[PDB]
């Protein structure tokens, strides 16, 4: 059977194909210490990170879908392959994902050590978009993909992609996570560390939501607290928040609260639509599908809904498909992939690699 | 039973002998993908191909009633028997049509097919002015057939062709839908590709009128917007259009607004009567007879009878014949003929053809 | 004596008809700050808001030739008189300039604001393609014009324009920054801000040739390094560019690459030299006249002499006219046109104007 | 004429508009009497508290830049008024300071304060990176504030602040202080008390150096004793120090000598500097502008200097711009800002409070 | 075997590694005759001086856990090593201890005494805080010692050591010693001598004990008797206290009972806590570990959880551990190390002592 492993900026999902969730969901983090031993491992991988965060300092390899530090990212495959998933790596195809418009040489390099460090017999390299698109049971959409690093969006009529219609932006998690952390301070409290900023992540994926509309909103949280929810620290302390829960959210709406030049996701969107064939638009109005963790906060598929339909033509239906499960689209749409009978022959063999060297891998890709 | 197979430069009508109307109508058109597939058939023809058009090259075979590429035409041809009337070709004779002053080679060409790669017993290549004549019942006229690749008059009197007085024009229906593209672009609308253009050609058949008057039109549509029709897009967009209405169906009979230097249709048909004998002129003046569908612009008959009456003497009684089923005329002619007694002797059977060679597929033609 | 303003898509060139070279080169942007001011202009215009791009959001107001934002447009052409040019409208007639194929409204509006806001005594709006062949001395010939927004065909013989020949596209310089940027990320370069796109745009200037054979340099700048050039950012860090120093101009004869359907720009003059009379043919074989700055690529000339050569018979001689200073070809042009006395019966007065009304502009226009 | 107020964690420097200098300067601590009284004030402010602290404990109302403790703070204001400057509040508009990304509620309380307890007619609440830019004379540059309580980098060009690249640390001279401490038992001085912290900071301003190498001077310093300062406590005891004088300032560079998680302020200004705009980052390099008491050590201009050429670009020119006075360069910034004519409608007056309420003090504010 | 010293201000702790219990408990005193000899050793030292204290003056070689006069340290290590171990130093390794933040030149002139005068093979200076843990059979907590000398806090999470968040106290069982005898002459019971400073201990350690409520305690002793304990001196003299026996014990809670500014041990293990990164404090919140004679007095434990629970939130569950054992935790501890075979490479050998030198003894020291 073959590994799909879905390596993201924030999170590692690895399985295998013809299961319905992934079996590891770990966060990609790599754990050193920064203080003195005294009476002891030297890296920390994952959730074994995550729970000794307090004397490390934590890294993440990845960085806006881009994968840094390959030192560190190896340690996560060896983590995921031996202590995760428990299977040896030369006796499973591995389905790896990659966000689009990424540099060539991450996706060589991650080809060479699965093939010279794991020793894989085979291996590909999936467009996410495609895999959010199989999650969903669809042919036709524009797929909204929005997790710790990237958000993205690919446009897909009848299984063609359009490549020159792909929006990249640089905004997702990880920078909504660093813009709480910045505005929780104008309530006093002080998030600094690497570890600290975990705590901010649990806060927002637990009190944030995206309003409906935003200026109506900051006028209901300054002429009320009925929008105030507690939150209890790892060391017992509570602290409250008010509008930070949608303004946190909204910055993808407005990047320009975070200094960013771009237009929010549904602007994105709509102008992705505006360059495709106009033949085409109508399917891809209706058919517009979020994946990834930055989709799961409340509201935000209502407010996608609104916000383009205000930029669409009125006669156009504007459908959002947000399932529940759709912040593991991209997996599971792997492990969908990785069970056809007719990619059987996809799979870039280590005989294949060896012959035709790294070029190999820029087969359909984009 | 005998299949009458209608292949124009911008639809196919095909059918069975002795029906009132065709079987299979739709476009003569092959559409390739023109971006990549990540999720899936080579080539689509007709409405499956109109259907899927975003994401298509779209191509004529058929260019001024002339086929060019013939491998598309012979997917065209393979796709009318086998998915639209659903008959195997080697049980029916079949009869086809062409444009007349039509190179040798097309009409050769396309009977060697007919026999060698679909096996029809028997065929024969009819004149489509001869057809159009035979749908209105008539035995003398002078036909114009003015499809999406040719414009042409033949006259006939009292079943007799008079072949020197046949005029050709290579400006109809694909000409006007350019035209109607170039000036569309006066209001800021622009359409490219060839998706668009089918786009383009829709508008066409439901705003396009002929005026009248052509300068009085010209000067009712700057002075106020009561000539303004709008037209919803298939992304929602909603176009309005003025004096492009009547500008492009125009060009019929002022060709040099595509930079043409024939005289219109109405002295083409009137040159066409001039060069036939003065003793059969007035039977002609009465009997003009409209077929194709770009005879099926509203205003077009009127038009055509006062500009062919300012042409001719005084005493003579002008009348334009267009019938509301002349878009088929040919077709229906061609069923009419298929299922005369007295014409199953004409059929050239593969029998005479292996003998006689391509030689036997000339006469009667011009 | 009168004023040449060449307001392209790209860039301005103004200055006075007589001299030879414009007197005011500057981009055509305006920038509006987009950060908080805390220490200061609303708006920069030209090539003020290039020095200060750091800080701004930079618009272009025409796309595509054709005028958006006509408020931004406006500050273009007051930053062009008073600050530039140093002069007052209401005392020089001013010749303008257009692309051919453009919106009614378009020259309309520019009209109004001429007369109505500057209050210029006479002013003409000119065919780009005209002028550049005044720039060149020539009499006949078909002028390929590719600058910033626009690029087209337009074939004159023996002073007669051929309008129905004339071939458009909305595919150039801009455009090819556009490709530059996303071609750019597969190193990992990523510049995303209006501010890197005028990064990208010097990058293309000074580092991009065409291939006289594309798949022979693809193969060889997949073999060695002496393609490789390094550019240095404005930070101080220097980026290294191969193949994408060719692949980028070589859109301009695949437009596939940025996902158009259109034919190259040498299909597209071949297409252009076929629709007119074949008695001019040969001379336009020898007149290709070349302007614009996207003309300018090093090899361009020699590769559409190549690429004519394989399209047109073999007995025709091709020869590709790209004078050194044909980046400013348009503007050259109109300041020969408005210094001749034949043309000053030409201009349009404000008296003819207020009487005739906006219809007045569009004679001798296409 | 207006009240420049500088309330820093560790100094309160005040004065007048125009000034070039403040007028009083003392430190910002309230201190009292932890003994018992037998033959005598409740509590001492400032220079008075300094000189009695060995019979007080001393308490700093300002931490971090914060103002805990407002009972305190407002003896602190009050001394300044009417023991320092000895003016009544009621008559002078008064601008004060603050840290960036404060708590709003500090803010606010402020206003509060000098309205309602003091009644200052008008107030302003000014930026402090601002100020120190307007003391050099300069309208670009990166400013390194680092004071008593908190360092912070604020980058700005021509002008416009960019808030998204603002870095914060709460790492100053009171940490560089409590370290010092610490590290002075090494050799068998313990000082504990809130007075002998006191002393500590003393012997840090007058023996303590910034290295330019420090695994150099550290293998200086252990090799001879040509890096040994005497001091002489105000009891006539007298302490050496040898590698403490370099080591306490090196905190500055590595935090994690107090066990702080982030980088030094040479890796913080980098840090700030490349999340501007890449066309800005030039001026920024050329323009690190020093402010505040910490960064008054010995040698810190040219380490901060060798730090940053090691991580910038080389062909970056790196200039650290360090005057003489810039240990009040925030409050001689404040007096040119509240003496220039365009900042005479910024005042934020008596009468607008009471009617914007406490919202109107958040106006360009970050 | 290895030799575990414990060497605190009040008492000597020596014994054999691997054993449950020290071999050698006896105070660190060295007693001189202070009147004169007629019919005769001298000094005597531990309990023999314990027992002539009549005659003698009795010195503490260690104040605060600083090795005042190192002649008569030397002595006691002499006596430990020949007189109440009976062993040859020079065949066993050593294991000593010292406290945190202690003068470096303390543990550089033992290590050289145990070298070269009593030449040991093989020494090592524990962290005594680390021993502590070792004992109570923990890898997290924060611990609380306290002893003759010194009272300290150490944090210490999953075996890693947090020096930043290390309190350090001079104030432990001696200076309570010193406070009791000055409180018992509030009943006119006067002691002065050296001699009788070891009778107050010993009725410090009999009588004396922490109250829960310390204002409540003060109301109860001085409306009834029940609080009156009764305590016969060396010479049949029988004294009676009352409040005295909960007030010594409460200046470990206040320290200004004694003049010191210093916190109570309550807030000093919450402000240490409180510098500890905030994931940790749960568990050290915990696991709060006493260790050292000062934690045995009666109602400690009782009053550190009800002092602790006050200042932390309510939510966390304050857990003091508090041994019957915890008098010897130190030495418990060092006996478990030195017994680890992970710890015998850690042993300093006296071939590596002679070519690094002394600071070959300060690693893993703080
Ligand atoms: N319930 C939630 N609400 C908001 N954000 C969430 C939620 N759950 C997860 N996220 C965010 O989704 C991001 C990661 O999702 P994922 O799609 O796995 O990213 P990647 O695949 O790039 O690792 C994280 O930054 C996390 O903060
Ligand atoms: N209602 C209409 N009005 C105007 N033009 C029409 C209409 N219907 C069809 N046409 C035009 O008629 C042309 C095709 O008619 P047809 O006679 O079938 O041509 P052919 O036989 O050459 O394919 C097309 O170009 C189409 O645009
Ligand atoms: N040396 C060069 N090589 C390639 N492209 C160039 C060069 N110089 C200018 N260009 C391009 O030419 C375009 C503008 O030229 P121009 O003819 O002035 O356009 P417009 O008139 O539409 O503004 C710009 O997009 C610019 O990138
Ligand atoms: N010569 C010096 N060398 C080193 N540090 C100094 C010197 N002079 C002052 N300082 C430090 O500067 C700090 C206060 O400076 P300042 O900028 O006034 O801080 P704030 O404005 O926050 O009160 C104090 O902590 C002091 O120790
Ligand atoms: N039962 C007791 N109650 C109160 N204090 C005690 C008791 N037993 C011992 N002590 C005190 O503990 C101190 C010494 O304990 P220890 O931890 O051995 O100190 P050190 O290690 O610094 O010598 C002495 O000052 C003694 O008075
Ligand atoms: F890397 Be994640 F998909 F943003
Ligand atoms: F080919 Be159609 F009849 F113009
Ligand atoms: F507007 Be430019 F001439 F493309
Ligand atoms: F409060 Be100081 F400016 F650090
Ligand atoms: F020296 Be003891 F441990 F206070
Ligand atoms: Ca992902
Ligand atoms: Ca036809
Ligand atoms: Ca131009
Ligand atoms: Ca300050
Ligand atoms: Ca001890």
């Amino acid at each position: 059977t073959a590994l799909v492993c879905d390596n993201g900026s924030g999170l590692v999902k690895a399985g295998f194909a013809g299961d319905d969730a992934p079996r590891a969901v770990f966060p990609s983090i790599v754990g050193r210490p920064r203080h003195q031993g005294v009476m002891q491992k030297d890296s920390y991988v994952g959730d074994e990170a995550q729970s000794k965060r307090g004397i490390l300092t934590l890294k993440y390899p990845i960085e806006h879908g881009i994968i840094t530090n390959w030192d560190d990212m190896e340690k996560i495959w060896h983590h995921t392959f031996y202590n995760e998933l428990r299977v040896a790596p030369e006796e499973h195809p591995t389905l790896l994902t990659e966000a689009p418009l990424n540099p060539k040489a991450n996706r060589e390099k991650m080809t060479q050590i699965m093939f010279e460090t794991f020793n894989v017999p085979a291996m590909y390299v999936a467009i996410q978009a495609v895999l959010s698109l199989y999650a969903s049971g669809r042919t036709t959409g524009i797929v909204l993909d929005s997790g710790d690093g990237v958000t993205h969006n690919v446009p897909i009529y009848e299984g063609y992609a359009l490549p020159h219609a792909i929006m990249r932006l640089d905004l997702a998690g990880r920078d909504l996570t660093d813009y709480l952390m910045k505005i929780l301070t104008e309530r006093g409290y002080s998030f600094v560390t690497t570890a600290e900023r975990e705590i901010v992540r649990d806060i927002k994926e637990k009190l944030c939501y995206v309003a409906l509309d935003f200026e109506n909103e900051m006028a209901t949280a300054a002429s009320s607290s009925s929008l105030e929810k507690s939150y209890e620290l790892p060391d017992g302390q509570v602290i409250t928040i008010g509008n930070e829960r949608f303004r946190c959210p909204e910055t993808l709406f407005q990047p320009s609260f975070i200094g960013m030049e771009s237009a929010g996701i549904h602007e994105t969107t709509y102008n992705s639509i505006m360059k495709c064939d106009i033949d085409i638009r109508k399917d891809l109005y209706a058919n517009n599908v979020m994946s990834g963790g930055t989709t799961m906060y409340p509201g935000i598929a209502d407010r996608m809904q609104k916000e383009i339909t205000a930029l669409a033509p009125s006669t156009m239906k504007i459908k959002i498909i947000a399932p529940p499960e759709r912040k593991y689209s991209v997996w599971i749409g792997g492990s969908i992939l990785a069970s056809l009978s007719t990619f059987q022959q996809m799979w870039i063999t280590k005989q294949e690699y060896d012959e035709a060297g790294p070029s190999i891998v820029h087969r359909k890709c984009f």
